[PDB]
């Protein structure tokens, strides 16, 4: 009944891909418990930097990633959800089901990364474990991976980027290709997507 309808919490930060030196690698910033009270309180006042976070709601742990002032990341893991921040949760300023793409006003702290003007096909993908795996583009929204590995590899990393060898945004990462098991290619939403959706 109306007076007992849930609210469904918001996406909650709780760590980053650290990518500032010469390693990556993965950072947690908030526990599990403090996760759970996060997303119901929509009130997080920890801390946030860099280009890649680590999210979490309830039920669903992913990625997401600043470009052009925006943290972007899927709508299959995010849903409307909004983020929780310092002030308390903040509405999605982009929500396109479409694409399986939203995106927030991008945290303070973080860092974003160049939308790619290089027009080059020699890619990297970065995992929620700090694996930078190398990707041949094979079309506007396919990549191939040079090395293919099982899914369980990739799952958890939508919402991550895919990025050029000067470090430019050039996708986030949607769905993986996957036969018998093994991812072969990726699928991911191209960065002039988002910036089509931004206009
Ligand atoms: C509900 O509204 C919408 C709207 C649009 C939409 N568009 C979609 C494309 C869409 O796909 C669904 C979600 C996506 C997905 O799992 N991605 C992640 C991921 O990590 N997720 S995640 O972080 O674990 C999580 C689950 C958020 C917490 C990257 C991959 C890692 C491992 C792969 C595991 C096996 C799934 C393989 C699927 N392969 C696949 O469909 O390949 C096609 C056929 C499509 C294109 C290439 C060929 C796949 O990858 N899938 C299915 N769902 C939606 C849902
Ligand atoms: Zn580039």
């Amino acid at each position: 009944h109306m007076a007992s309808m849930k609210k469904k919490g918001s996406v909650v930060i709780v760590g980053r891909i650290n990518l500032s030196g010469d390693t990556a690698y993965a950072q947690q910033t908030r526990g599990e418990e403090g996760c759970q009270e996060t997303s119901q309180t929509g009130r997080d006042k920890n801390q946030v930097e860099g280009e890649v976070q680590i999210v979490s709601t309830a039920t669903q742990t992913f990625l997401a990633t600043s470009i052009n002032g925006v943290l972007w990341t899927v709508y299959h893991g995010a849903g409307t959800r909004t983020i929780a921040s310092p002030k308390g949760p903040v509405t999605q300023m982009y929500t396109n089901v479409d694409k399986d793409l939203v995106g927030w006003q991008a945290p303070q702290g973080s860092r974003s990364l160049t939308p790619c003007t290089c027009g080059s096909s020699d890619l990297y993908l970065v995992t929620r474990h700090a694996d930078v795996i190398p990707v041949r583009r094979r079309g506007d929204s396919r990549g191939s991976l040079l090395s293919p590995r099982p899914i369980s590899y990739l799952k958890g990393s939508s919402g991550g980027p895919l990025l050029c060898p000067a470090g430019h945004a050039v996708g986030i990462f949607r769905a993986a290709v996957s036969t018998r098991g093994v991812a072969k290619a990726v699928d991911f939403i191209p960065v002039e997507s988002l910036e089509t959706t931004m206009r």
